[PDB]
């Protein structure tokens, strides 16, 4: 029964067929259970470690990695040599590498409440019920709570279900249902119907939601609905059905493992073809196995040049780093590839109260009727000074201070919001400052009678706490409070009935206090107070009131207006029926209209600069607030979303205008709007939506469970530091400030971070090509291979590990912000990346096989073989190009590879400082730029060394120390890339700029 608020408290019993004093009975409890299930939200079946691990593998590139260890695996085996001791080391470490990154990848999943999770928060373990077997309350599992019974609930409960509410035990039911909302201010409810039977939950005045808290009394309902049927549950499923996609960056990555999965194998293909002319060998020589041991061998080799096995632990730690930098900067990022897609931010939708304004309400204008005569008027508008909640400050009128006692309609107006009022002042010993206690918007009226002071009550004398509430204090003297008719949005005032104090049997004097929005308000007015006299409300002061209201909300002041009236002749105390809100409306009318109160909730201080931060970044700032269209639009100029006089007939919604328009025009409308006003529940998830099929990136602010939805769909859904846990858990980012502007400072250092990671990127693919290009050449060229695995493993892992981390510390771009957001269908390196990367690979090919070659050839220590076709043969099954010559297991020796090694090393730590910026000279930007990178590099070529003399490694690695006249060959061919990347670079910026 999900209408139930609409429905009568009988019409409810009626369905389940319940009775209200012995609830169901076992046969009822049974067969309900039966049909509804039990009251508790579906478990998860989180993802298997092996599940998670197995479909790592699942990836194509590490497959062709994977097959590689089985090669050389079978390789490992099917060899004879004294090199066991380290003839499994190459299948061992590829495997193991293989395990470390799906580890790494899957970190990306053990910790990280979900919102679907947290909801569990909520639902409480015990519930109280009334059934049929006793008289009394049993307090049973809320899980076996079902719809149709009775339960009882008192202050301090979580309520365990959708429950209808049948009777209040207690004077008056308080509930806070700050879970849903955030807003701590618990709300009133009552029995009596809700007619709209598409109420939404705030207008249900007469259910108790699932995972709130009886703040006040003691209630009796039945349960509506139960399990994933209640209003948490049903945003629990939204959670469950949403998608989420895989960040604009991963998606480039997957798409790179496919274009580089398919060449490799295009490249394992070109070889073979090459050495077709094979075919042409006679039978009876040569060898089927040498050239099977071959083929396989290279292909290997093959494989493991062409991935960077460093880049996932690479991207993984840049990441981490980059979360606690954001942290520094006030910017929660819980999800690691967030810092990545943060940069690609390209709409913010904010919420006003709190984000962009400091939520910190202040009255600062009001006027009454100065006098009233044929069509002649005029009005008393007034200033006040003081923004915080203190009651430091002064009134004034034409900024020439007055005091407000000397006023009649300001002793009446400040008699109102004493009185009809619901919060007060504290001030706070360790803070030193006045804290508000209760809501904003009353908090402010009582900072204000304060201020006013209107019976000039010495105050002076009183300490701090003291004069507090003093002038509230007074105010309640010279009435008596009787009871308060509850504020609803339904008629948007609210009032309290009083009586003088001194007064012992007197049946008249009695009087209603109105205070609300001014349309509403003002209408129930018949009567217009001047000082203490009264005229009737004649349609120019009408106008008059509502233009100086109309000015004060939609000028610069933007203004939150409080009409505040008082009913003279009040109906008599016995013929209000205090239960049915529904005729609250009714008894407030013939009212007198009294003042105007117009309050600011200020904007945060360093709003403006990052809206205009964002007009440079071309990025969008849509807002999204509870003031009218009126007040919201001129908020929107007052900070920058919009211009002083720019037309915005188009850019700005009602929640109420939008739902009008047909689906086709409420996407038009989201890619132009900037401004919401008086949202419905589900519209951020819908603007989410239509923001996300014109492929932008969305931020999107906002707490409380009602808002889980939204968060989870946008890209990057951010919570408040102060919002409720769900939120929180459902956000990819949280504000420790609540501030707007630490949004846009983490979309700044999400810009930094991207350019970065795209910096060693191309740093370590570019190192890829070069080792490619060195094992197709040596290929190509039949020469004996330069370079194998475990080397090129423990430098595209290691040696070229640290300085593409250390890249990671790259000084940012000067302009970062002032450029429009990265589409995320812009690609990583391509075009003159390309060629650029292509050429330093091609040479850092050449520069290790022609290093090997050279030993090989033009060395002293080394067997010198000039023109001697190192190429022509190898096989050796002449020996006829070394006659008198018995030995030919030089064409492996660890002298050719310790050079084309070390060329590589040096090489790419040259290419380090070569990835300093990516088109300036280390002219303009020095490699002292950066000391991590330098730093890394030392560490690297060091740890070259390490390798080189500690006796395991040199063999192992199957290097051998260089002497220091060859080392002086590594630099001679080593050092120049740096030369040729200026080049490059410098073409870049001169004949490629236009
Ligand atoms: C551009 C591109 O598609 C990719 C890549 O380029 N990479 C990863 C990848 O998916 C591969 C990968 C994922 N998990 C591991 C664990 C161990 C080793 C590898 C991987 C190799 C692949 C890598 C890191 C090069």
């Amino acid at each position: 029964m999900e209408a139930a608020h609409s429905k009568s408290t009988e019409e409810c019993l009626a369905y389940f067929g319940v009775s209200e004093t012995t609830g169901l009975t076992p046969d009822q409890v049974k067969r309900h259970l039966e049909k509804y299930g039990h009251n508790e939200l579906p478990a998860e079946e989180g993802k298997s470690l092996w599940e998670l691990v197995i479909e790592q593998f699942e990836d194509l590139l590490v497959r062709i990695l994977l097959l590689a260890a089985c090669i050389s695996f079978v390789l490992a085996w099917f060899e004879e040599g004294e090199e066991t001791i380290t003839a499994f080391v190459e299948p061992f470490v590829i495997l193991l590498i293989l395990i470390a990154n799906a580890i790494v990848g899957v970190w990306q999943e053990r910790n990280a409440e979900n919102a679907i999770e947290a909801l569990k928060e909520y639902e409480p373990e015990m519930g109280k019920v009334y059934r049929a077997d006793r008289k009394s309350v049993q307090r049973i599992k809320a899980r076996d709570i079902v719809p149709g019974d009775i339960v009882e609930v008192a202050v301090g409960d979580k309520v365990p279900a959708d429950i209808r509410i049948l009777s209040i035990k207690s004077t008056t039911l308080r509930v806070d249902q700050s879970i849903l909302t955030g807003e701590s201010v618990s709300v009133i409810k009552h029995t009596e119907p809700v007619p709209d039977p598409r109420a939404v939950n705030q207008d249900k005045k007469n259910m108790l939601f699932s995972g709130t808290n009886i703040a006040a009394g003691k209630a009796l309902g039945i349960v509506a609905t139960t399990g994933v049927s209640t209003e948490i549950g049903k945003i629990r499923d939204q959670m469950a059905a949403t998608e989420q996609d895989k960040t604009p960056l991963q998606q480039k990555l997957d798409e790179f493992g496919e274009q580089l999965s398919k060449v490799i194998s295009l490249i394992c293909v070109a070889v073979w073809l090459i050495n077709i002319g094979h075919f042409n060998d006679p039978v009876h020589g040569g060898s089927w196995i040498r050239g099977a041991i071959y083929y396989f061998k290279i292909a290997v080799a093959l494989a493991v040049a062409a991935i960077p096995e460093g880049l996932p632990a690479v991207i993984t730690t840049c990441l981490a780093l980059g979360t606690r930098r954001m942290a520094k900067k006030n910017a929660i990022v819980r999800s690691l590839p967030s810092v990545e897609t943060l940069g690609c931010t390209s709409v913010i939708c904010s919420d006003k109260t709190g984000t962009l304004t400091t939520n910190q309400m202040s009255v600062c204008k009001m006027f009454i009727i100065d006098k009233v005569d044929g069509d002649f008027c005029s009005l008393n508008e007034f200033s006040i000074t003081g923004s915080t909640y203190a009651p430091e400050g002064e009134v004034l009128k034409n900024d020439k201070p007055i005091r407000s006692g000397q006023f009649d309609g300001l002793v009446e107006l400040a008699t109102i919001c004493a009185l009809c009022n619901d919060s007060s002042l504290d001030f706070n010993e360790t803070k030193g400052v006045y804290e508000k206690v209760g809501e904003a918007t009353e908090t402010a009226l009582t900072t204000l009678v304060e201020k006013m002071n209107v019976f000039n009550t010495e105050v002076r004398n009183l300490s701090k706490v003291e004069r507090a509430n003093a002038c509230n204090s007074v105010i309640r003297q010279l009435m008596k409070k009787e009871f308060t008719l509850e504020f609803s949005r339904d008629r948007k005032s609210m009032s309290v009935y009083c009586s003088p104090a001194k007064s012992s049997r007197a049946a008249v004097g009695n009087k209603m206090f109105v205070k609300g929005a001014p349309e509403g308000v003002i209408d129930r007015c018949n009567y217009v107070r001047v000082g203490t006299t009264r005229v009737p409300m004649t349609g120019p002061v009408k106008e008059k009131i509502l233009s100086v209201i109309k000015e004060w909300g939609t000028g610069r002041d933007t203004l939150r207006c409080l009409a505040l009236a008082t009913r003279d002749t009040p109906p008599k105390r016995e013929e209000m029926v205090l239960d049915d809100s529904s005729r609250f409306m009714e008894y407030e009318t013939d009212l007198t209209f009294v003042g105007v109160v117009g309050m600011l909730d200020p904007p945060r201080k360093e709003v403006m600069g990052s809206i205009q931060l964002c007009r440079d970044a071309g990025i969008r700032v849509i807002m999204i607030t509870g003031d009218n269209k009126g007040t919201a639009i001129a908020i929107c100029r007052r900070i920058g979303i919009f211009g002083e006089n720019e037309e915005v007939a188009d850019r700005a919604y009602t929640g109420r205008e939008f739902d009008d328009l047909p689906l086709a025009e409420q996407r038009e409308a989201c890619r132009r709007a900037c401004c919401f006003a008086r949202v419905e529940p589900s519209h951020k998830s819908k603007i989410v939506e239509y923001l996300q099929s014109y492929d932008e990136i969305t931020a999107m602010t906002g707490d409380g469970v009602n808002d889980a939805p939204a968060l989870k769909k946008a890209e990057i859904g951010i919570a408040m530091g102060s919002g409720t846990a769900v939120a929180k858990t459902a956000s990819e980012m949280v504000l420790a400030d609540d501030n707007f502007s630490t949004i846009v400072a983490a979309v700044e250092e999400g810009r930094a971070i991207y350019n970065n990671m795209k910096q060693f990127i191309r740093y370590l693919i570019s190192s890829n090509v070069g080792e490619v290009v060195c094992i197709f050449l040596t290929a190509a060229l039949g020469l004996p291979e330069a370079l194998i695995p475990v080397q090129l493993l423990w430098v595209n892992l290691v040696t070229d590990g640290l300085p593409a981390t250390a890249l990671g510390f790259n000084p940012p771009d000067l302009d970062i912000m002032d450029r429009p957001p990265r589409s995320p269908k812009e690609p990583l390196i391509s075009g003159w990346l390309f060629f650029r990367y292509m050429a330093i690979g091609g040479y850092v090919g050449a520069a290790t096989v022609g290093a090997a070659a050279w030993w090989f050839m033009y060395a002293e220590d080394g067997p010198g073989v000039t023109y001697h076709q190192l190429t022509h043969f190898m096989q050796c099954t002449e020996d006829h190009p070394h006659f008198e010559g018995l030995d030919c297991e030089i064409f492996e020796a660890p002298e050719p590879m310790t050079m084309a090694l070390s060329v590589l090393v040096t090489i790419e730590m040259c290419n380090a400082l070569n990835s300093l910026s990516e088109n300036q000279s280390l002219m303009r930007m020095p490699p002292w730029v950066n000391i991590w990178l330098l730093g890394s590099i030392c560490l690297s070529m060091s740890l070259h060394f390490l390798i080189l003399y500690v006796d395991p490694l040199p063999m192992i690695f199957k290097l051998k120390a260089l002497d220091l006249t060859q080392w002086l060959m590594v630099l001679k061919i080593s050092l120049p890339v740096i030369g040729l990347d200026e080049i490059l670079k410098f073409i870049a910026r001169n004949y490629l700029e236009g």
